[PDB]
């Protein structure tokens, strides 16, 4: 169907009778094959090897392997698969993605398993590159049993959980990355390394009562996916047995260093090997832990499968860049001084997982049944060479593409089939356009058809180069042939809504008495009651205050100043702390809203809808939009057509794709005739934003034009500030267009970027700006939902939380600062002529520094840039890294946080011990962001022993990891600044001492207050065994999310939807969690009435604290509910509790529901206004 497009159009490419040829020569398996061909015809060639038996292919590069790839799958769909390479070399100390892990596990046993319909179709074509073809693996990686999940199969939880960690699977608390699984009772949640969505399997008794997918952020379960028997494949190239263990404690025995046990080093990684757990690099030691004989890849190919190789000549060329590579990575990871001095281990056995060379994987392959081809586009003598013609490239210049068309017209008027596929979406009706100019009949094909004799067959389909075929009377082209340009290629979001983490000692603000220490979680009886009480010390110096689960909503986690604040006390010290700040805040609201109402009653002219060119544009994105994105475009469009001036901000990751949104509303301001701006804060985003400007908006009447500080005076002060008569549509501007000077004709839209970095006068520039014109910023930094919805009237801010393409972590290696592994890791990144950031924070050194980078790496362009260069320097330096005239960026800090480059993937941290979490994982995130492998370096130095927060820090971020235990406990952080860039104050001394989340809290009170210029807890103390047990939920951390998320739903629907959450989660509710439920919705009930408290005097009596009773109602509670009296001076209705039995006092739901009927009765309501029997 629509699954296999071009197979029509490559299945009448073989009707040339040289493929056929081809096809005989491979039908008897000659020894020897050798074929001279066109790069483009590769997709060809296999297709045609592929028509007498699977085959594997072999691709120099990667990025040619991706391409192969697709166009294959363009024939084959999932009969083609690809093989993947490790983004490590083989002796390396970190271990590649368990994505490439788990592809390539899949795919080995997709080879050894055919008939398996549940791995996929047989496969028919791998395509492979030269790294993973060379690099051998173990011959027993395809007998590993993968755990199979299917419903109805008869298995044991624990023995699948311990399966499932014999396979290197990481078990965490909640389900965040692949290679991943979160244990719950009678419920079993895994993210298998090949499948899209992670799984959650439900067990019964001894085998698996449901299957469903779920979605990584809000965990809830997709039902519209149907989950089919999975097979959840390894996730390292290992397996966790007994035998590994015990050479992991011989080994082990040496290099011991039992006390302080270093992060990174060997006597830690051997020591956890012995203790059975899955560390890092540990691929590295498998001829020491597993030893047998590699075999390579031909050898897990099915038994006659034939092997052709792309351009031989580059694949041996690049195969001794891999040996080179590998072999310095070998020696400098594994040297007699990195592996901690003692008894070395001897290089010689590691030697056997290296890369084998071109001539020992050709005979190995020819030895192993598997003939070797080849596939060379220079001429051969005795070669069999096709007939096979590259396609025209029309380099851009229209006279060419005329002749291409014309060549075409000729073509398909003789008789002959002409086709033009065009992996792009949207892009096909244009050429069907341009051919209708060029007078051509033209036809956007049916996909999976031929093109018809007669008329040129516009196609959508993955093809790179087109290919003529003069055999066939065929002639394929390109639309990259056309324009110049490679198209490459859903999204899930990442919202990830489940954490509020503590861990003993943490810090928290509690509203009604203020900054104590955490300390644990206990649970109380008090009437046969389980209840669950967070406790935190409040220096009274040994107060300790319980508070329960019902206030939960008034903790929050004390963040702002990174100088701890004293604890408060019983006293009334704090009050006054938070009502000062109360009136601190209110100041600020005051400006939001004015500038709010000010914007609502400006006169500003609207935007009319998107004229025709929009459309034309808006499909030249080369990429794909994203669902975030259309949403943000669709509000930015609409609020830029609502009479108000636009204030909107977009909030997403550096990487993520706001400035097509940028480029898009800026031309749909041009298109109504209103000339716009850009403002950014450094030269470099002048630069990197006006050329993305040129290319987006080229081919239109509309001239770009860039202010920056590097504009020649000439230019600056003639064509770009004198364009105040319509000669520039859009102007890309540093703060040099925020001077006196420079004035404007009709200023239709102003666009912001990095606001933060801005001065303050340029600040307060652009918000004078603000109120005239519509304004559009974006930011990289996010800004707590809270405050989002907080100030929502004032400034509407749209967020952009799906990837536009799945940007793979970076790779982090914590350890000892060797240089050996710092030159190796530099020289890989200069393989691929990449750059690397180096970091050293100490200016004063900083030159030396760079001189020593020098000393490693003599071949490598290093520069240095710090803060305390001029402007005119630094920024002229940068600019030098940026156009890829340096190699290698010595740099602090300040200068790295607030970069761009996207060629530089490599990150090296000297002295990583003194940076914070937060700085440390800010420094990472600006590398790996396209589409390349990024990789980081955190070294601390090793002639002085790491520090005890040091060892603890560097730990956290050692094991990359998502949780808890501070990457969002540092990304709060990020939203502090965040905040601090969104709203006018800078102050955090009124955060200091409150706490930042009841700080933008009280934000939250004032704004609110302000925004309605027009307008101008309750306590349960009943005997109800009511918790949630731990059983249930085992993670403490998700069991106080329930607990809160349950007591803050405000109606019954919203309780109803918590319950929902913890059965689809959690399972099926307990007693308690029911009884729990019933408690709250009896809350709400109390709430309706105003019920302050509902409280057991006694073991046989109940108050209901604030009431107030007519004469009627008062005569209906002697008549209904005898025994009970209504107190007026303290305003409490103290009632008996009738006995059970003839004894027992009623507990639990009897209780529950006789204390919702008396509250009913009591006020006017009768008692069968609702029950509490639900749930
Ligand atoms: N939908 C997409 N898929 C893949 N890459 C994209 C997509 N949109 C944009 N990009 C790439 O990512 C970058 C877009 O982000 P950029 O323009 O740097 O602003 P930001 O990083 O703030 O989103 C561009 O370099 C572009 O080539």
């Amino acid at each position: 169907s629509v699954q296999t497009p071009i197979a029509g159009l490559v299945e009448l490419a073989l009707s040339d009778p040289s493929l056929q040829d081809v096809i005989r020569r491979a039908a008897d398996r000659p020894a020897d094959l050798a074929l001279v061909g066109p790069a483009s015809a590769r997709v060809l060639v296999a297709a045609a090897l592929a028509q007498n038996g699977p085959l594997l292919v072999v691709a120099a590069t990667g990025r040619e392997a991706d391409e192969l790839t697709a166009e294959l799958r363009g024939v084959f769909g999932d009969s083609v698969a690809l093989f993947p390479s490790w983004e490590t070399l083989p002796h390396e100390r970190l271990s590649p993605g368990v994505e490439t892990v788990g592809a390539r596990l899949m795919l080995l046993r997709r080879l050894a398993r055919p008939d398996d319909e549940t791995l996929g179709a047989p496969l028919r074509v791998v395509v492979t590159t030269t790294r993973s073809l060379l690099q051998p693996m173990a011959p027993d990686l395809v007998d590993i049993e993968p755990v199979t999940l299917s419903v109805g199969a008869e298995m044991e939880f624990e023995d699948v959980v311990a399966r499932l960690v014999d396979l290197s699977y990481t078990r965490v608390d909640m389900v965040g990355k692949r290679g991943e699984f979160a244990v719950r009772g009678g419920i079993l949640d895994v993210f298998p390394p090949t499948a899209e969505h992670p799984v959650r399997v439900e067990f019964w008794g001894d085998e698996i009562s449901e299957m469903r997918a779920f979605a990584i952020a809000d965990q809830r379960s997709i039902p519209e996916v149907p989950v089919q028997t999975v097979v959840a494949v390894p996730c390292r190239e290992l397996l966790m047995t007994d035998d590994v263990r015990e050479r992991a404690a011989a080994l082990a025995a040496e290099h011991p260093t039992t006390e302080n046990t270093v992060p990174g080093t060997v006597p830690d990684m051997l020591a956890k090997l012995a203790e059975g757990i899955p560390v890092d690099g540990m691929e590295a030691l498998l001829p020491l832990l597993h030893p047998i004989e590699p075999t390579t890849l031909t050898r897990h190919l099915p038994e006659g499968a034939p092997v052709l190789v792309c351009d031989p000549e580059k694949v041996r060329t690049r195969a001794a860049d891999l040996i080179k590579t590998g072999r310095e990575f070998l020696e400098a990871s594994w040297s007699t001084a990195a592996v901690g001095g003692d008894a070395p281990i001897d290089l010689e056995a590691l030697g056997a997982s290296g890369f084998v060379t071109f001539e020992e994987a050709r005979e190995a392959a020819r030895e192993g049944g598997h003939p070797w081809w080849t596939l060379s586009q220079l001429s051969d003598e005795s070669a069999v060479e096709l007939d096979i013609r590259s396609a025209p490239s029309a380099r851009g210049s229209q006279h060419n593409l005329e002749e291409i068309f014309a060549m075409l017209r000729a073509h398909v008027a003789t008789g002959g089939y002409a086709a033009v596929v065009t992996p792009g979406i949207g892009t096909a009706h244009r050429v069907v356009e341009q051919l209708g100019e060029a007078d051509t009949a033209a036809t956007i094909l049916e996909p999976g058809t031929a093109p018809k004799a007669g008329v040129v067959g516009v196609l959508k389909g993955p093809l790179c180069s087109g290919v003529v075929l003069p055999g066939a009377n065929l002639v394929i082209i390109t639309e990259t042939d056309l324009t110049g340009n490679r198209v490459t290629a859903a999204a899930k979001r990442r919202n990830v809504v489940d954490p509020l983490a503590l861990t003993a000692g943490d810090l928290v603000v509690h509203d009604q008495h203020g900054i104590g220490k955490f300390v644990e979680m206990t649970e109380r009886v008090v009437g046969g009651a389980r209840r669950e009480y967070l406790v935190l010390e409040y220096a009274s110096g040994t107060d300790k205050l319980y508070v329960p689960m019902d206030s939960l909503d008034q903790l929050s986690r004390y963040v702002g100043g990174e100088a701890p604040s004293l604890s408060r006390l019983g006293g009334s010290d704090w009050a006054n702390t938070k009502t000062k700040a109360r009136r601190a805040v209110r100041e600020i609201a005051s400006e939001l809203v004015a500038l709010y109402a000010k914007r609502q009653s400006a006169p500003g002219h609207a935007f009319g809808p998107d004229t025709p060119w929009q459309a034309e544009m808006e499909d030249a994105f080369g990429f794909t939009e994203t669902i975030d994105q259309l949403t943000a475009i669709q509000e930015v469009k609409s609020d830029m057509e609502k009479p108000v001036p636009m204030d909107r901000v977009i909030c997403g990751d550096v990487g993520y794709g706001k400035t097509e949104i940028a480029v898009r509303a800026a031309f749909k301001a041009v298109q109504d005739g209103k000339q716009v701006a850009v403002l950014v804060p450094t030269t470099l985003l002048a630069d990197q934003h006006l050329q993305t400007f040129t290319n987006r908006m080229a081919g239109f009447p509309v001239t770009v034009k860039g202010l920056s500080r590097f504009t020649d005076p000439a230019e600056s002060r003639a064509v770009i500030e004198g364009l105040k008569d319509g000669s520039v549509d859009v102007v890309i501007g540093t703060h040099r267009l925020l001077q006196t000077g420079v004035t404007w004709k009709d200023l239709g839209l102003i666009i912001v970027d990095e606001e933060q970095r801005f001065g303050v006068e340029h600040k307060e520039h652009i918000k004078s700006m603000r109120t005239h014109v519509d304004v559009l910023t974006m930011s990289a930094t996010p800004i707590p939902r809270t405050l989002e919805m907080s100030l929502a009237g004032i400034r509407e801010m749209s967020t952009i939380l799906t990837p536009p393409e799945e940007r793979y972590p970076v790779l982090t290696y914590v350890g000892p600062h060797d240089d050996k592994q710092v030159a190796a890791a530099l020289r890989r990144e200069l393989l691929r002529d990449g750059q690397a950031f180096y970091i050293h924070n100490r200016v004063r050194t900083i030159d030396e520094a760079a001189a020593r980078v020098r000393q490693l790496v003599p071949e490598a362009r290093v520069v240095v840039a710090h803060g305390q260069m001029n402007e005119e320097t630094l920024e002229k330096t940068v600019e030098g890294f940026w156009n890829r005239e340096y190699d290698i960026l010595v740099c602090t800090t300040i200068v790295e946080t607030g970069l761009d480059i996207s060629n530089a993937n490599t990150l090296i941290v000297e002295r990583a011990d003194t940076f914070g979490l937060s700085q440390l994982h800010q420094l990472r995130g600006r590398v790996g962001r396209s589409r390349e492998r990024g990789y980081a370096y955190f070294l601390y130095p090793p002639n002085k022993p790491l520090t005890e927060t040091a060892y603890d820090r560097l730990a956290t971020i050692a094991q990359n990891n998502e949780l808890g235990a501070g990457m969002a406990v540092a990304m709060k952080d990020l939203e502090i600044r965040g905040a601090g860039n969104v709203l006018g104050a800078e102050q955090s001394g009124h955060v200091a001492g409150v706490g930042f989340d009841l700080y933008v809290r009280l934000v939250g009170e004032a704004v609110e207050a302000y925004r309605a210029a027009a307008d101008g807890d309750v306590r349960i103390d009943l005997p109800v065994d009511a918790h949630l047990p731990p059983e249930y939920i085992g993670s403490d951390r998700l069991r106080l999310e329930a607990y809160r998320r349950l007591a803050a739903a405000a109606d019954d629907d919203a309780v109803a939807s918590v319950v929902d959450e913890l059965i689809d989660r959690y399972g099926p509710l307990p007693e308690p969690a029911q009884r729990l439920v019933a408690v709250a919705r009896l809350r709400l009930l109390c709430r309706e009435f105003g019920i302050t408290e509902i409280g057991a005097v006694s073991a046989s009596t109940v108050r209901l604290s604030p009431m107030v009773l007519p004469d009627s109602a008062q005569l209906r509670l002697k008549r209904m509910y005898p025994g009970g009296h209504y107190r007026a001076t303290t305003s409490t209705v103290q009632v008996p509790l009738p006995r059970a039995g003839e004894a027992p006092r009623i507990r639990d739901l009897e209780l529950v529901q006789w204390v919702a009927g008396l509250v009913l009765v009591l006020n006017g309501k009768g008692q069968g206004d609702v029950d509490m029997s639900k749930f």
